[PDB]
């Protein structure tokens, strides 16, 4: 009850990057340093194994290990929300119940993608997991190729476990929910400022907070600041020029907080974009980005692409 | 060597994306599955996709999926080409599923571009290059489900590999003709376009959902020349089958025809009663003798259907 | 630092895994069993050992159970994951995942069924000794391979080797304790003498699942051959058939676990369930876990599960 | 009634090889080396193969690897040899899934051991076997030295009432073998050094063999062409060498020395040391290289030629 309201009050949730060692196994030391940096800079929640976290590339044993690890090490200092959704109701059920048993505070649930279903199918799917604990519903039609229509959100909102919506359709859809008292986090970093201050969004579930968490906290807490929004836009444009998480993986390797190791099918942004990133870090100021090391361009041969992880 | 194996996939005109039927507790009905595959072979299907979108590969555990492929090869592999849907948005899953499927004697692989976790053009090529060397491969472009079009530049690059059999293309006849005019083999992924794709745009044939119901008629459409009459007669059935996302239609129809149990793995649920009545009417317009099974088509009561969450 | 905390423990319960009727874990019932162990002075739990039917678990349910136990109880009791395997690959992955989820220690058996050379055994243990505090498990009755003293003395030089769960007997326990190695008896009917006469730090116990208070008294309040004699009937009953057949049957009779068995374990037959009702009365039911009157149960009360 | 023919087709096999699983340098299966090992067995009179038994390191496989190897062997060789999947487990759930998957992919038979480590009661053991016995031709594996639990005759006699019980792989010895054969139960010896006397003096149908990995033609001779004490005595030094450390350490070392498998070990197995590899070269000379699998001169191999993999 207050578990769900504890999620509803979060303004800055980081969709945290999963860092890798050279053979593609998780780098738990790098991961811990990233989550600590997020806490120190006023991140209030983490999504573990979301799209930015490459949950789709995880075996389920890695994923529950990472949720349990994150609860064990950080559960007292940050809200841990497992991405335990799936296009398979069986996996969503299994993952969500194992997630809560290891003490995660919440679950992020997308509608079934690729294997898309009917409105009745979609409701049936969400009813199997909504009862298990506090739940953020994830609408990202650019990835799923299926819009969760307002009628479905309204019906799901009748359950008190439905904490709110991670919305990516845009600020009109955000406002359609917030004006009826439904909590919304923007999923679009380049819209979250206008979403928070003009459209009643509680805050952001952010990719950009992986690089500049202090600046993203400032954006959601310290009142409208279109000057700061405009200073971040070039970084946000760079981050989303290829599909997330290609930008943030490339960037965190340039900042030296993650090794230059990619699980396929992701590959780094090319040299031309890594040179652009150095200029963006200098223009914003290195002190605002995670890590202490000097940003590097890196050579192509620094990047390790792994298929057998 | 590989050239003959690839040419054996390229010659196929009718490939059925076969439905996976279930027991009351949500496990595979292998008995019902074997009868479906036998019915496809008897009515001219030359190939089968095992665990495609239509076969709910998305809902299988990998041990279930690999077993169904090995089972299809062992029982039917001398009588039909067995093409495993061993694709994934995860390169690691695609590598292991594909090498295991080929090691168990499947004739080909269907490989979609990474969906949901979509990647760059460079990433897409790197993904396909890990599996294209393993054997005859059909690249699957269905941007309506993946939300990412495989652009012609990826297809032209992959077609330099002799294991690249061809494309299952869902974008339309214009995209079909961009490949067939250069001699890249194309199967239509769209039942309501495949007649025109086949006779007017150089498509070799169809990777079909409708062939689950009327395999005889789909074979006739793909072999016996232009037949606008027969294509129009089927259009109402194809419109019924795709009014909700596949395979809700085919799953419902095969239970109504009595060739699979009315058992659904969530998040799929059957078409409602008024649609099942519509289906009985469509079966009578075309003729029950053209549909799979012998039992009279039934409407079925809402409570005849079982929905499984924990399969 | 971390290893010294494990070396002090005297009562470690090899905790039973209870099931719902479809064969899935009964986490409510599991949590109730662990809360009772803590209330009655149990200082550690083995999660998914032989008693816990680790061998019957899927990977994800074993790793989940360890993580669940750390999250719910890690502050009140030491959680030792049974992450050992006859496969080095499985021992590596389970041990590193167990420690990442915050378990305090790992229990490591020598490879069973696919048994290996002494050199192979040393190679196996070295892949996991570096990951955290490790108890080496010698149970030649189940592995059909005795870990020789030579191997234990060499491993004991590694500061991550906390000590040995030893089942060979009290002469073997003393050979290790007199040479400075920490030993827990793995034999409930030997652990008293082991503790008071042979230098054993305490017990990794099955019987503590039924009578955790009496087992704590047996390990802490001094030599007491009369209490030991009073428990010997219950211990002989618990080991008539291979563990965990006895403990699974008893906890069903006490009403703290459903009468649900994962094959290939089946319950003790009716004559033995009647003996257990008598042993409970002889000892006093207030000493046994749970509040319900001890039932005999019918043969048809027991659900045997193959597909779970 | 097809069940009867299928089970009888297993019962008539006299030479069954517990085939070694060979690896690439990173620990994955070497399917090329495996196909060459299986082709050699067929060319030299082996009539069946156990896929991923103890000798084949089934205990170290993930089930996706194991099921793949069964389907691969059925698909490439199923017409030329009988394929028996080791789909047994100390877990009844794993035994049921592995066995129904194995049969669904066309394996001819299943090898079922009694639960090891997590051992059960007589009643439990019967319950375990009854869940898989109905799926098809089944060989019950009694190996008390590895399981630490003898499958007692009362259990075997009860199981032999099922038409799908093809027979027993028995390791207790010739007196236990005779107990079963004198009652008409088909038995294969699982002890290479006993299988000659078991075959000709105690009514064993043949052998489920480790040694046939090295000298398949000699083992076929031992099982088909009558009593031959001299040939049996000449294989004994090789058979003692193969079992001085737990199987399959010996056969893994030997197949590397003969150059038919790469010198790659999945832990917890490690090669016999140099002194034993030098003995092996001597044993091969004594018998004749022509009788051992492969065409390459036998090598001693250096310690540093061996790769040990934990994270496979
Ligand atoms: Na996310
Ligand atoms: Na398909
Ligand atoms: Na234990
Ligand atoms: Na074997």
């Amino acid at each position: 009850r207050t578990n769900t309201d504890d999620i509803r009050s979060l303004r800055v949730i980081t969709a945290i990057k999963t860092p890798y060692l050279p053979d593609g196994r998780f780098d738990l030391q790098a991961y811990d340093d990233l989550v600590n940096t997020q806490i120190e800079n006023g991140a209030e929640g983490v999504i573990v194994g979301g799209t930015t976290g490459e949950g789709q590339l995880m075996s389920w044993d890695e994923h529950i290990m990472l949720i349990g690890h994150t609860v064990n090490c950080f559960g007292g200092r940050i809200k841990v929300i497992g991405n335990t959704g799936s296009n398979s109701t069986r996996e969503a059920i299994h993952a969500t119940e194992q997630g809560f048993a290891m003490g995660m505070h919440g679950a992020l649930h997308i509608n079934p993608y690729y294997g898309k279903t009917s409105i009745e199918g979609m409701n049936a799917h969400f009813q199997t997991v909504l009862h298990m604990g506090p739940t953020i519903i994830y609408n990202v039609p650019g990835r799923t190729c299926q819009d969760i229509p307002p009628q479905v959100i309204f019906k799901l909102s009748q359950n008190p476990n439905m904490a709110g919506v991670k919305e990516c359709v845009g600020n009109n859809r955000v406002e359609e929910y917030t004006e009826k008292g439904i909590v919304v986090w923007s999923g679009n970093d380049d819209q979250c400022h206008d979403s928070r201050w003009d459209h009643g969004a509680t805050g952001v579930i952010s990719v950009t907070s992986n690089l500049v968490p202090g600046l993203m906290r400032k954006l959601m807490f310290e009142g409208r600041n279109s000057a700061l929004n405009a200073k971040l836009l070039p970084l946000m444009d760079w981050l989303f020029q290829e599909p997330n998480p290609i930008g943030v993986n490339t960037a965190l390797a340039q900042l030296g907080v993650a090794r230059p190791v990619f699980r396929l099918p992701y590959v780094p942004l090319p040299l031309s974009k890594r040179i652009e990133f150095v200029k963006l870090v200098k223009e914003i100021g290195r002190e605002h980005f995670v890590g202490d090391r000097d940003v590097q361009v890196l050579d192509d041969d620094d990047f390790i692409l792994i298929g057998r992880y």
